[PDB]
C-alpha cells in the first residue's frame, strides 16, 4: 500500500464529470473541478486542466496524470504550511500518508484548522487525536472515508485498507 493506492480507493476513478459528495463538479480520481454550479463552468474548466476540448470525457492516461499532479501538489502543500509540515516531519511513512489523505480531500487550509488534532498527533498521542479528529463536520458527513484515514493514524498500519 501506498498513497496512490489508498487515494484511489478513497476517491473511485470516473472518466466523466460528475459530482462529489458535497455536490461539486468533479473528475478522474477526486480532482475537483470547480465549486461553480454550471456544468458549463467544469467543462471549460476541465479544457483547461487537460489542454483539450475535452467534452466532459477524459480518457484513464488523462485522469491519471492529474492524480500524479494532484499528489505531488498536496506533498508540496503541506511542506510549505507553517502549520503542517513539522507534524508531517514528525510523523513515520504511514501516518504521513494519512496526513496527505486528508489535504487532499479538504485542502492545506481545511487541515491545517484541526489545531487541536495536529499537535495531539505531533505528540504522539494516538488514542487521543483519533478521539478529536472525530469530532469534526468531515467524520459526520463522510464517516466511512474518515474512519480509514482515522484509524490509520491511530494503528501506524494499513489494515483499515485491507
Ligand atoms: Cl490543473
Ligand atoms: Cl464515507
Amino acid at each position: 500500500m501506498n498513497i496512490f493506492e489508498m487515494l484511489r480507493i478513497d476517491e473511485g476513478l470516473r472518466l466523466k464529470i460528475y459530482k462529489d459528495t458535497e455536490g461539486y463538479y468533479t473528475i478522474g480520481i477526486g480532482h475537483l473541478l470547480t465549486k461553480s454550479p454550471s456544468l458549463n463552468a467544469a467543462k471549460s474548466e476541465l479544457d483547461k486542466a487537460i489542454g483539450r476540448n475535452t467534452n466532459g470525457v477524459i480518457t484513464k492516461d488523462e485522469a491519471e496524470k492529474l492524480f500524479n499532479q494532484d499528489v505531488d501538489a498536496a506533498v508540496r502543500g503541506i511542506l510549505r504550511n507553517a502549520k503542517l509540515k513539522p507534524v508531517y516531519d514528525s510523523l513515520d511513512a504511514v501516518r504521513r500518508a494519512a496526513l496527505i489523505n486528508m489535504v487532499f480531500q479538504m485542502g492545506e487550509t481545511g487541515v491545517a484548522g484541526f489545531t487541536n488534532s495536529l499537535r495531539l498527533l505531533q505528540q504522539k498521542r494516538w488514542d487521543e487525536a483519533a478521539v478529536n479528529l472525530a469530532k469534526s463536520r468531515w467524520y459526520n458527513q463522510t464517516p466511512n472515508r474518515a474512519k480509514r484515514v482515522i484509524t490509520t493514524f491511530r494503528t501506524g498500519t494499513w489494515d483499515a485498507y485491507k
